[PDB]
């Protein structure tokens, strides 16, 4: 409340640490379905079904241009990539498996880096 503040968690390194995590996901061998936006002209039903498309290159752009107010907004966009993947792809597909693998990879890096 007014003039009563919890101790301040140090967030000064967050931008650099998120960039590092993003780099590791970009270089994962299973990253290939997620490196660029899905082509909305060539993929049947993707535009109508997937309300908020997201991919690693778009995250990298937003991160580099100060469009994430904080580390949670960044994690939300990473998770959106894999939530979109699950919605549109069968679990028993190369891309479906890639999504599950990358989500697991991300959440471990997330925990170890910030929690
Ligand atoms: C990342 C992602 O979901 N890409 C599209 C999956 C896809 C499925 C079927 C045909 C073409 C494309």
């Amino acid at each position: 409340s007014m003039s009563v503040k919890k101790p301040k968690r140090d967030d000064s390194k967050d931008l650099a640490l998120c960039s590092m995590i993003l780099t590791e996901m970009e270089t994962h061998e299973d990253a290939w379905p997620f490196l660029l936006p899905v082509n909305l002209k060539l993929v049947p039903g993707y535009k109508k079904v997937i309300k908020k498309p997201m991919d690693f290159s778009t995250i990298r752009e937003k991160l580099s241009s100060g469009q994430y107010p904080n580390l949670e907004t960044f994690a939300l966009d990473v998770r959106l990539v894999f939530d979109n993947c699950e919605t549109f792809n069968e679990d028993d597909s190369d891309i479906g498996r890639a999504g599950h693998n990358m989500r697991k990879y991300f959440e471990k890096k997330w925990t170890d880096t910030f929690k």
